[PDB]
């Protein structure tokens, strides 16, 4: 039955593979991307008439009926998200008249105009002088200052909100204002009667806050601050030592589109920092077949390779098939032997972590670094001794990475202060990266591939942390993956591995939800809405992959010859193509809750292959 | 007469002008360029045979007969050239044994062995273990902290040592070994019994400097240094700062070869900086047609486009020559805009200098500056506009980098401590970058070219230095090209262009002096030995280049109708070649007297074709 639905999705993976070895699915988030690319081209005056064009058809065609934009597809329409593709636009060529500008125009206006966009939205404006800078919360470069156990000082931040912050602090020192032509002027953005209902910080503004930033505005005011031009060189320091080696910095689009800017403030356009961190870009970018230009808000070949290959040796192939091969050679590669922002809360610990991207030695993360050591332990390789080393190096590093509760976060160690998530500047997705359910299962599955089981006292504070978690409907939240299937499907396949008994109640408790949400198609689904309200929680369209998840959890938990199973297996059979893939048209990916959503490509291929391979296990 | 030679050195020199518009001769040196590129690359592990091959071939190909290396052609065997070259080849794959290998070996023993070699030397020898680094002077990285005005702050010494000295803290912080294969070792270079004949600091040494030594080699050895991890940083963040855009570090081998070391004892091989620092070292590297190759101290694509303009120009082509355009347009581009280390003596002075190399902003020399000025101030350029801004740019820079003499340095302004002379670590070549008659004298004639006479205080000024500068025999030191008809030429011939009288007392007693050394065959000649020993100023072998400069003297002396005058237009009309050119295997360029020289391939022919062209004024 199944069988012919698994040789084709084995064969089609195959296919996607590169030549070099690895898998490498394109990223999708949402239009602020390439919107926010356009205004760094006029910023560093750097505008390719030919490269506006194919962004004009990406925007235009993501646009919405309405008139709108969304940050999932699907979703309701947001504003600092069409805020910012209509300037965009505007500013390529489109006239404020044009159905699609008056549109959204709307939409912006019945929401209070550009006063209710976020921090980030208000200050593009500000860059471009559309919108004043007083208005923007103000992060001064004398947070360099900072000692490593202080409040506020830049490694209480997460990874990916450290360097942006580092950035920021340069050019909001100096708040340049690099001026729209005239036909690009956007004041229309205020034209509204409506009133403005401004977002605040992620977890409340103290007062101290709200007065800290008065008084920043007003020291900016001054004539002479003393020992800044020191603060601004240490943020600048701090930025040219970290540098990616391809031109990045953290492998992600903020942090690097800022630092840009910040070089350019310090005209520093011909120094190689700055050079290289230009034509970087391109290496992001993506040509639509329809004409269009997307830019990836961050590249996934590591991550993606590291489950292709856990999917097709679930799925059969031999663990040391010449095509696999490719791949764990390439792995091995990749491993990281240096030491990273990591280190500065664990001096004594031996580098062995992977990143996300190809090149980005100073953030590795504990999920990848999970899934490619324990990828690399299902595979013969021609040279045992470095993969026998490889997997130890990488084994430690990761135990070293446990946090105080028992679980693991995604770049840090105990990155849980509360302090950061109050201050102005911080209103939109994460600030601080604490330990989650979802990396955590990730790594006792990984443990769990070796034998380590619930003797281990690493396992068992990390079990207890999971238990201590369960929501009361038995599910577990979905951190970087949507959502609550996700989660508990990650959990119940790793306590599975790790020897805990499948049988207990709150394992149960868990399975039950599971089969309780199968949609009538027999597939799972779970819309994006589930993080903004608990009604939506296992109940969306049914996806590929996160029908796969829902049954993993059932196969792990023993009710692999369940009804719900069976029926589950059926879909997948089903809405299989004719080339072996899947299709969805749907997010299944997390950035952050409620805030930043995205689209992983090979997860419709490579999930329901591992599901469909581990169900064929069950038989 | 003439007319015929000047006619093919002109069409000539057009010939060799490259496709975007600028000239470019090879910078000759001395094999230790290359012979440290073959340790650089054992250290860095990146050997390629057949690039190693190539260098054989040239290393040997310049020994001589006694299987010494020299410094300049037809100069006495040099040690430490020899020794490097020594180590080199025997790496490479030569035997002690080969005829070669011996001589060198025996001029090497004779002279006391490894121990009579310059810091450098033993330095690189200490990097593959050959040698104990407690032997070598120890430079810490904690000179990173002295302030702007301290005693040996690192704005004390002249750009070029600078950044060695901060490259090379950071390796003497470590003081790593990259062990040379037994095949390679060198112990023989010991095996001597001839006493050591030990270099000193190039001003001397006090015991202070010499205890002070000991007391940092002493600090070496303890098992705790406190605040290093934070110098060494500074030192770090100092060389990532200042960069090249072509990957370098000032444009120079030194610095640049230590910074690449520094960086991989950082482990920071997979670093941005060092990539790019990697792969630009292949711009500096020439394809020699016998087979060889070599690589450049320096690159002066800058100073030849300047000086062939100027040439051509005096020569007779039209100020608005469609091919001198090509070059007047290149050159404008080349303009530095940016603070660079000079703006930390003179925070209020507009950017607005010139380079030596193609890409290197944050150190513009004074000399390139007033050529390149000068140079523009005798064309017709399209945008009118441009060009008068660029003069003026420059113009000012160079006016406000006067020093206090009255004379102008080349990279600094008053960088005059004599303290750094007498460290142990500087035993080669100048440390410091005061104002020299050469420099000083080219900026005069630029001021003069617009017509500021001795009438502007600025002009006098320099003019007094000059005076007080001038050798009891009426002759001027050659500081960047050798040596006392260098000099006097470029003296006397600015003196004439800033309106000064030259029937003068002074400008006659040099006038003479010229006269007085003319060789038999008609042109003139002076030997590097000149700066050694006095006996051979204005002696050596006739060439292109220094029969042209004297003939230059003579020419603005009014002397131009004499006989030694046409004399040696005479020389240089018969000397020269079917094609236009002329030869000229002598150096006639100065690195650092009596301890660096240089071979510009450009000089014989550009000034020739400049003599000619200011002779044919003369009538
Ligand atoms: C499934 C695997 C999970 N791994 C992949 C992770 C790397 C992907 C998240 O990547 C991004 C990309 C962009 C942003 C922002 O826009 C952003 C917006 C605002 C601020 Br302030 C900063 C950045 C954010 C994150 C991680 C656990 C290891
Ligand atoms: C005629 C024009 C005059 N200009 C040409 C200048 C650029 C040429 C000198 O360039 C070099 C090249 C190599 C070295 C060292 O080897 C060195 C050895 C030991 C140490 Br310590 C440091 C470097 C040094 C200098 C200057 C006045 C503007
Ligand atoms: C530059 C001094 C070399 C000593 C520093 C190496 C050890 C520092 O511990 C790591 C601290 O966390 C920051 C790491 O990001 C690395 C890039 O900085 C460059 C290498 O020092
Ligand atoms: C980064 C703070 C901005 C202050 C820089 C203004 C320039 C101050 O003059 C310092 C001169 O030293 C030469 C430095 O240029 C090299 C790169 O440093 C980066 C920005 O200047």
């Amino acid at each position: 039955a199944y069988a012919r639905t698994l040789d084709r999705a084995v064969e089609y993976l195959l296919s996607c593979q590169k030549d070099e070895g690895y898998w490498w699915g394109p990223l999708l988030s949402n239009v602020t991307m390439e919107a926010e690319y356009v205004l760094l081209c006029h910023i560093l005056d750097r505008v390719d008439r030919d490269r506006m064009e194919k962004i004009r058809r990406y925007l235009l065609h993501e646009q919405r009926e309405d008139g709108t934009w969304a940050l999932y597809p699907g979703g309701p329409p947001d504003l600092d998200t069409t805020i910012e593709a209509y300037v965009a636009l505007k500013y390529i060529g489109m006239s404020r008249d044009e159905e699609p500008m008056q549109k959204a125009l709307r939409f912006i206006q019945s929401q209070g105009g550009i006063e209710s966009s976020r921090v980030f939205t208000r200050m593009w404006l500000a860059l471009v002088g559309e919108y004043p800078w007083e208005k923007v919360p103000m992060v001064p470069p004398e947070i360099m200052f900072l000692g490593k156990r202080m409040p506020l000082n830049i490694y209480e931040f997460g990874s990916w909100a450290r360097a942006t912050v580092v950035a920021l602090s340069i050019v909001m020192s100096r708040q340049p204002v690099f001026p729209l032509p005239e036909r690009a002027r956007v004041p229309e953005l205020y034209e509204t009667d409506v009133p403005p209902r401004r977002r605040g910080a992620k977890g409340g503004g103290g007062w101290i806050f709200d007065a800290l930033d008065r008084a920043l505005h007003g020291y900016q005011k001054l004539s002479v601050h003393p020992f800044r031009r020191a603060a601004e060189i240490r943020a600048l320091d701090w930025l040219l030592e970290r540098q990616a080696g391809d031109g990045s910095w953290g492998g992600i689009q903020p942090p690097w589109f800022y630092a840009l800017i910040a070089l350019k403030i310090l005209d520093m356009t011909q120094h190689p920092a700055f050079i290289k961190g230009w034509e970087g870009l391109e290496l992001y970018g993506v040509e639509l077949d329809y004409g269009g230009w997307m830019f990836q808000a961050s590249i996934s070949p590591v991550w993606d390779t590291g489950l292709a290959v856990l999917a097709l040796r679930a799925a059969g192939l031999p663990a040391d098939h010449d095509r696999l091969v490719k791949a764990g050679e390439w792995l091995l590669d990749r491993q990281i032997t240096v030491p990273g922002d990591w280190a500065v809360k664990r001096p004594n610990l031996k580098p062995g972590g992977f990143a996300f991207q190809f090149d980005n030695v100073y953030y590795p993360d504990v999920d990848d670094t999970a899934v490619v050591v324990w990828a690399l332990n299902t595979l013969r390789l021609p040279d045992e001794r470095r993969r026998r080393d490889a997997m130890t190096k990488g084994f430690r590093w990761i135990v070293g990475m446990q946090s105080s509760n028992g679980g693991w976060g995604a770049y840090d160690v105990d990155n849980t202060s509360d302090l950061p998530n109050h201050i102005p500047f911080c209103d939109f997705g994460e600030v601080t990266d604490p330990p989650s359910e979802d990396v955590t299962a990730h790594v006792l599955e990984c443990f769990g591939s070796f034998g380590y089981d619930d003797a281990w006292k690493v396992i068992r504070r990390a079990v207890e942390y999971l238990k201590r978690e369960q929501k009361p409907d038995g599910s577990w939240f979905g951190r970087w993956g949507v959502n609550y299937l996700y989660g508990t499907g990650a959990v119940v396949s790793a306590l599975k591995a790790v020897g805990i008994d499948t049988r207990e109640p709150y394992i149960q408790k868990a399975l039950d939800w599971v089969e309780q949400h199968q949609n009538p198609d027999g597939g799972w689904g779970e819309d994006c809405r589930s993080y903004e309200d608990p009604a939506y929680a296992g109940k969306g369209a049914s996806t590929p992959s996160q029908t796969a998840w829902a049954l993993m959890a059932l196969i792990a938990g023993g009710r692999a010859e369940s009804e719900a199973a069976r029926r589950g297996v059926q879909y997948l059979v089903e809405t299989q193509r004719p080339d072996g893939g899947w299709d969805e048209p749907y997010y299944t990916g997390t950035g952050f809750p409620g805030d930043f959503y995205l689209g992983y490509t090979m997860y419709r291929h490579v999930f329901p292959t591992l599901a469909l391979g581990r169900y064929k296990q069950a038989i």
